[PDB]
């Protein structure tokens, strides 16, 4: 159909099995998880290892400027928690606040002890949804369920931003909430009006998977809408028609350290 992205999720659905796990990790960045696998056996709660991929994800972000985490932080669908205890980490930040649905099928909070956990606070088997919107000074947001049909992803995206917006209108200066479907014709609508609003931009992050084409709204980012989008599309298109395939490329997953925060 129309937009670049719709092509590229037309070329997914048509992958074989082995062909789509070799592409979704093609000239991506991925961190190696072996050690933090094995402290998870182990019980190992204090060697400095994030809960998930997610930090990783959100220091990519943070150390190029696109956000600048600060006083109260509010994390909409927490999950494991890696984004709340890479939060813990910055010393702007004095408080970390995170909701995830959890129950059967989704991830439970982790608890663990990396630096600064003692300023987080992980409260499971919450719809975000349905909750009211509570005061903060960085608002961060990683929901996003995928569907192999890029109109129930849109859809998704567009609650998300509605339920997003919330939160914002309350006072957030600095954010991070994951667009899951940037390309389609309603999330570039909205997220337009969005920006306009609240300023930022939309950034792709070079540690997803080529299987999703999510992107983040950033508040220290900025640029049109429809650009941002397009060029990831291509970037995302041409790594399918590839004749060398090096597949992903490692980076080391830094350590958060340990230790509590006064
Ligand atoms: N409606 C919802 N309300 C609250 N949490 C949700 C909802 N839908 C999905 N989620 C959670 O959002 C999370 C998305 C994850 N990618 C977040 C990972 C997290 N950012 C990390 O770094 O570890 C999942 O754990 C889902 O269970």
């Amino acid at each position: 159909g129309r937009t670049l992205g719709e092509v590229w999720k037309e070329r997914l659905n048509q992958m074989t099995k082995e062909e789509f796990t070799r592409y979704r990790k093609e000239a991506i960045i991925e961190v190696d998880r072996s050690a933090a696998k094995h402290a998870r056996k182990e019980g190992n709660v204090t060697g400095g290892h994030p809960v998930s991929r997610g930090t990783a994800k959100l220091r990519w972000l943070v150390e190029r400027r696109f956000l600048e985490p600060v006083g109260k932080v509010i994390d909409l669908g927490c999950g494991r928690g890696g984004w709340c205890y890479y939060m813990a980490t910055q010393k702007r930040v004095q408080e970390v606040r995170g909701y995830t649905k959890g129950g059967p099928g989704h991830e439970e909070p982790q608890l663990v002890q990396s630096y600064g956990w003692n300023i987080v606070t992980m409260k499971s088997g919450v719809d975000v949804f349905y909750r009211p919107s509570e005061c903060c000074d960085t608002l961060l947001c990683d929901i996003g369920e995928s569907s192999s049909s890029a109109e129930v992803e849109e859809h998704r995206t567009i609650r998300v931003l509605e339920m997003v917006e919330d939160w914002l209108h309350r006072g957030p200066r600095e954010f991070c909430v994951k667009v899951l479907c940037p390309y389609m014709p309603k999330v570039i609508e909205k997220m337009e009006l969005l920006q306009r609003r609240y300023g930022g931009g939309l950034v792709r992050n070079p540690l997803s998977r080529n299987s999703t084409h999510e992107m983040y709204w950033v508040s220290r980012a900025s640029g049109n809408v429809v650009h941002s989008v397009n060029m990831t599309s291509q970037v995302l298109l041409g790594r399918m028609e590839k004749r060398t395939w090096k597949g992903p490329q490692y980076e080391e997953d830094v350590n958060l350290g340990s230790g509590t925060r006064a």
